[PDB]
């Protein structure tokens, strides 16, 4: 790890929007940064995130057809963009995994039903909006970890959702009935000082119940 | 920070669900950890998160009325629970800050309207579902940072959404028309070894566009 200093990585994280157009990131490292991000938590461990990596001029051209122009600087200059979509059928993926173990004979049907019992009635019976809701949280927490991982690797990043929400999933070659678009994570070596920001005094946003 | 080892804080983070009942956390450190998490990014820097801290027995007993029974052990034993809710009127909050900036006479009127133009029409013009969407994302990324910040302070944590989504916001004494429940963050010193979990091979979840 280029930067294992947690305070520095987290408390000095800003949205960098201008990257060195000459720096590329190998696909080995990109997949690795994604895996590291994916140590993130998720409800019932469904890990309902999906990454589409945009790291070539050709990919960027297609991708930009669903991105609003004010986010083109990040997109044009970034070494890679990792777009994060939410899999609203992730509970079936999870189920399929366990079903296979059972079919192999390495768990009984009883064990399989016990496993499925812990998540499947909940998710199988959930509304589309709740599914969308849960997948969005998963996408966001892993997105947050990816922002941090990028800096841990010596890079910088910008999360963005300034996009065409109805166009993005088909633009990525994904199944629009299944995946919900959440955010893009542009990653690169910083070529320009990020815009400074402030935060509210957290006391204005905090209540003690008793 | 007690633990500034990023790899350790992030890659060894587990959901801890049973805490030492006798370890307490002072409200200054609780408020500090919240402030640290709140360095998190957010669309248009609206910071649409709201925190309700539950750190007394009285507060726990009321809070638990809106929590599902299988999450009782976490709430019962944690030093504190930070409940995170989404403020779907956060754009009016940011507006009010720039009005007071004018009300002090340190910006012109047209800068104020310029400043307002770059977020307030976008958010006023958005469906309640989209406001809910954006606020949830905000709650999730600050939630993720709080999980890490807790470990950076030498504690552990569990995020949970196993709640009564009708009762939570009124149980917290918040306006149900304004705030949306997203997740609770139980924080304390671990009293059990956490359940082991696995992750998918992240390559199964990753596409390269071109
Ligand atoms: C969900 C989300 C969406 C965002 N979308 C954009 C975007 O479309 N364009 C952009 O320039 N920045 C975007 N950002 C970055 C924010 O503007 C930035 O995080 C905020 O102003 C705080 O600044 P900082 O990240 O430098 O600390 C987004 C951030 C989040 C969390
Ligand atoms: C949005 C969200 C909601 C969660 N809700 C619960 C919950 O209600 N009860 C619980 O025990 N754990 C809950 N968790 C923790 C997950 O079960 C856990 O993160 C997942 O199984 C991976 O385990 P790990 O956190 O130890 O890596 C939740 C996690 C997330 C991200």
């Amino acid at each position: 790890l280029v930067n294992n200093d947690l305070a520095d990585v987290m408390f000095n994280r800003h949205s960098v929007r201008q990257f060195d157009p000459n720096v590329k990131i190998g696909r080995d490292e990109l997949q690795k940064m994604i895996a590291e991000a994916a140590t993130a938590p998720s409800a019932c461990n469904l890990q309902s995130w999906h990454f589409v990596v945009v790291d070539t001029p050709e990919a960027k051209a297609k991708f930009k057809q669903a991105v609003m122009k004010f986010n083109y600087p990040q997109v044009d200059s970034a070494s890679a963009i990792v777009f994060i979509a939410g899999d609203t059928q992730s509970h079936y993926v999870y189920r399929d995994v366990w079903n296979k173990v059972y079919e192999d004979g390495n768990i009984t049907k009883e064990r399989l039903d016990q496993i499925l019992g812990t998540f499947l009635p909940l998710y199988e019976n959930a509304t589309p909006d709740f599914l969308k809701f849960d997948a969005t949280i998963d996408c966001s927490v892993v997105g947050m970890q990816l922002l941090l991982v990028a800096r841990a690797h010596g890079y910088d990043a910008n999360a963005f959702s300034g996009i065409d929400f109805e166009k993005m999933i088909p633009t990525l070659g994904l199944d629009p009935k299944r995946y919900v678009p959440v955010m893009g994570i542009a990653i690169g070596k910083a070529a320009q000082e990020p815009l400074h920001t402030t935060r509210y005094d957290a006391k204005t946003q905090t209540d003690f119940l008793a």
